[PDB]
């Protein structure tokens, strides 16, 4: 899998792998309840949308700053238990991040990384 | 860790405390809650951490 | 990109070669801020006299 879905060339390539994985591994669980332990590895169902979906959402990612508000915020004002088990249901477009105190809100660490990478896995 | 004065020390998810590294490690897995920037909330990443991945789940394979 | 300027003959070589090769990395990671960030071996745009002024600078600070 690894080759078929991520390269090396990048500087940050390592922490797009970590990622990537995390979330195909919790997308195959979530795609297969029944068995209690499951590995990476092992065949199981998984779907390539999924993955495309939550990486585009990820790519775009933003919290609200303000104490206690430290999940992202929607267009909606509804905060999230859980980034994967919402965001892999299809891509959502959250508010912008500006300083003004209404609206203020916090930059993703990650974000911006994932533009260039997301692109060529639809184009593949 | 925490970027305060007089804790550079592992924080855990209660901020406890431990003289030495060693058997807080063996005894179980830790539970450290990640940083973030704010003063208050403000704690240092582990340059340990970020290298190590390929490693270890190749080890969890085997 | 090594061979052209640093020589084996200067016995500084010890931590400058790293000094050298960091300052690279760090000044191309500031010089195309667009990108995500910037390492050594990357083809991508950049300005180095101006690391050497920042040498001279690091040289001079107090």
């Amino acid at each position: 899998l690894e080759q078929i879905f991520i390269e090396s060339n990048e500087h940050n390539s390592h922490n797009q792998i970590s990622q990537f994985r995390h979330a195909v591994v919790r997308n195959k669980c979530k795609h297969n309840p029944t068995l209690t332990n499951l590995s990476f590895d092992t065949p199981v169902y998984f779907s390539i949308d999924e993955v495309v979906t939550y990486l585009e959402n990820m790519n775009n990612e933003v919290i609200g700053k303000l104490a206690g508000e430290g999940k992202p915020k929607l267009a909606n004002e509804t905060l999230v238990s859980d980034r994967d088990e919402l965001y892999f249901d299809a891509v959502q477009s959250f508010i912008v991040a500006s300083q003004a105190a209404a609206t203020k809100a916090s930059n993703g660490p990650f974000n911006g990384e994932f533009d260039r990478m997301i692109l060529r896995l639809h184009t593949r």
